[PDB]
């Protein structure tokens, strides 16, 4: 009963459907185990140990699983790489993502921490040792962090380093706010989100205050992106297969904290991505006919703050995102691996 901090090969279970064409489905059928039918978690007594979830090797571990997940999967019709230009196959393909957990091998453990209010960072005092750890599912997206997990009390601020405006700040919404997109029956191109104006908008001012406890009362401004590619400027997602891009301009910068309507936000599907992988550029073919709709919870935010702020009275922060391995971590946070 005594361990020390340490990192290892994981492995991955999940509940694949061995019949199911969707992608997802079949990566975990062909390189995950099994769900653990017996799980069991070992509280361990008056423990408490540290975590740091800016540097923990599982987000690796899993941004490796995804980029292969993606890799054999999802694959573009032209991919364009520092200069070559694979042409390949480019079929519509099945995408939904379900969860999948991350197990130890024997001689380690995963140490879970249990603290409603953690960070990230630091210290943790109910502490519990698991073998797996939940359902993530691998959400790609910018800007906002959509079927996750909540928070289960405050809405929780987590950074490397709040001070250091480099560093990406997760928010942890304690509420889910519902983003219904769709992409209409047949500019095909086209589509739009609608969210509840109420709902999104008293989630916001509740963040604010968040932010304002942790930059001394200090007024805090939300604005969009200043400078990015469109994967970055805009809310980006796949739905369906689909890659959707977005604009939140709507919700980042009409403030209103008579707007309390259904906000609805343009979006366009495009068929030329800057990958998330690796820089290099992907062209997929034109979408697929029908309705597509994907209504998903956000459930968190990707905010970067403004520098240079330190002699003014306000703090201006932006949606953010492309570094999926935060997108990881807004998950995993509470895991460690410890070998016995
Ligand atoms: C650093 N590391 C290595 C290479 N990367 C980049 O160069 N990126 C820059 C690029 C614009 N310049 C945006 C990229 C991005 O997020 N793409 C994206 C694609 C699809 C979806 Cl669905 C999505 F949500 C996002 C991030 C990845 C990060
Ligand atoms: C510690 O967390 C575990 C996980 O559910 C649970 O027993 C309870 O929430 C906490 N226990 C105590 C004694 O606070
Ligand atoms: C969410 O957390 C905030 C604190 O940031 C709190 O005021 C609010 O009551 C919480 N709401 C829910 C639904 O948990
Ligand atoms: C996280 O919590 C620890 C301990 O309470 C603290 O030292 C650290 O500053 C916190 N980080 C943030 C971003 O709140
Ligand atoms: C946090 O950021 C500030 C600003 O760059 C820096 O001075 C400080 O050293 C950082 N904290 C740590 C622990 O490095
Ligand atoms: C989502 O949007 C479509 C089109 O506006 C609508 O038909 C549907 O009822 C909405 N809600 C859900 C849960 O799909
Ligand atoms: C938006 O959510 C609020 C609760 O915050 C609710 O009163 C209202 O019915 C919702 N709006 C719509 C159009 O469903
Ligand atoms: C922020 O303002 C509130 C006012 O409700 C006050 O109680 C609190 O002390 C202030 N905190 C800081 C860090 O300024
Ligand atoms: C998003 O829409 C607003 C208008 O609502 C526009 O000013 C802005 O340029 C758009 N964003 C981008 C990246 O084009
Ligand atoms: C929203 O901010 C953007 C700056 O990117 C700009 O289009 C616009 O002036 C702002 N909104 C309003 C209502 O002015
Ligand atoms: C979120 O979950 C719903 C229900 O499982 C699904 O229909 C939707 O496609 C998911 N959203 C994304 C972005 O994958
Ligand atoms: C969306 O949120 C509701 C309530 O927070 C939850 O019951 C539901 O499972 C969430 N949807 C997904 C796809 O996780
Ligand atoms: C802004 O303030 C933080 C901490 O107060 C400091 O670490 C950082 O270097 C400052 N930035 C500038 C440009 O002075």
């Amino acid at each position: 009963p005594v361990w020390k901090d340490a990192d290892t090969t994981l492995f991955c279970a999940s509940d694949a459907k061995a019949y199911e064409t969707e992608v997802h489905n079949v990566w975990a059928t062909h390189a995950c185990v099994p769900t653990d039918p017996n799980p069991q978690e070992i509280h361990l007594e008056n423990v408490t140990e540290n975590f740091n979830m800016w540097k923990n090797n599982m987000v690796e571990q899993m941004h490796e699983d995804i980029i292969s997940l993606w890799d054999q999967s999802l694959q573009p019709c032209v991919k364009l790489t520092g200069g070559s230009v694979i042409k390949q196959a480019c079929p519509k393909i099945s995408f939904d993502p379900i969860p999948i957990h991350y197990c130890t091998p024997a001689g380690y453990v995963i140490l879970k921490c249990n603290d409603k209010n953690f960070n990230g960072t630091g210290p943790c005092k109910n502490v519990s040792s698991v073998q797996c750890t939940h359902g993530i599912k691998p959400v790609v997206s910018t800007q906002l962090l959509l079927n996750g997990s909540l928070a289960e009390e405050e809405i929780i601020i987590r950074s490397e380093n709040l001070t250091n405006n480099a560093k990406t700040i997760i928010v942890h919404l304690n509420k889910s706010v519902e983003i219904n997109c769709t992409r209409p029956s047949n500019d095909i191109r086209k589509a739009y989100c609608e969210i509840n104006g109420t709902k999104w908008n008293k989630v916001l001012k509740q963040v604010t205050e968040k932010l304002k406890e942790h930059f001394n009362n200090k007024t805090i401004i939300f604005q969009p992106p200043s400078g990015g590619d469109l994967e970055i400027t805009m809310h980006t997602f796949n739905c369906r297969g689909e890659f959707f891009y977005c604009n939140t301009t709507q919700l980042f910068n009409n403030t209103c904290i008579g707007c309390n309507g259904t906000i609805t936000l343009p979006c366009k599907i495009k068929q030329i991505i800057n990958m998330w992988q690796g820089t290099g550029q992907a062209m997929y073919a034109p979408p697929i006919d029908g309705k597509i709709n994907c209504v998903s919870n956000i459930t968190g935010i990707l905010l970067t703050r403004d520098g240079g702020a330190n002699n003014t009275s306000n703090e201006t922060f932006r949606p953010g995102g492309g570094d999926m391995r935060d997108n990881w971590r807004s998950e995993l946070y509470k895991y460690k691996v410890v070998q016995i």
